[PDB]
């Protein structure tokens, strides 16, 4: 599509996620901002330091190269996966349900934003992954 508008909103996200993020104790504290979106945090080494939600599926797609530079990416996903990261939503699980029942082989597009921010003196160097978690297809 353009992809630079959706890429730069959940940029916007991550760099508020970063701004409110503190090191201490060898262990990063992070603390939520106030559409849905769901983020991941990287070390250095491409390890995850934290995670919104535990959602593996979801893990497994966050290709490691992605996260030693800033970049847009789409990943699709099987619409019962879809399905697990708008869990709560009864709504959006019931649009699921009607694509479910259009086709059981249904996929989905998820809009991913990675960032990277080098080291500085108060903050080891990160990557947040902002990951958009209503696919593209029903944008509404």
């Amino acid at each position: 599509s353009f992809d630079k508008t959706t890429f730069r909103l959940l940029r916007g996200e991550s760099n508020l996620f970063y701004t409110l993020a503190k090191w201490e104790n060898n262990k990063l504290h992070v603390e939520l901002p106030e559409s849905p979106t769901m983020t991941l945090i990287y070390d250095e080494n491409g390890q995850l330091l934290w995670a919104q939600r535990d959602v593996p599926w979801l893990m497994k797609m966050i290709q490691p190269d992605w996260l030693k530079s800033n970049g847009f990416h789409e990943i699709e996903a099987d619409v019962n996966d879809t399905s697990l990261l708008l869990s709560g939503d009864h709504s959006i699980q019931q649009q699921l349900q009607e694509v479910r029942e259009d086709d059981d082989d249904a996929e989905m597009t998820h809009s991913v934003a990675v960032n990277v921010y080098p080291a500085t003196s108060r903050m080891p160097k990160l990557t947040i992954v902002v990951v958009r978690t209503i696919p593209v297809e029903l944008k509404s």
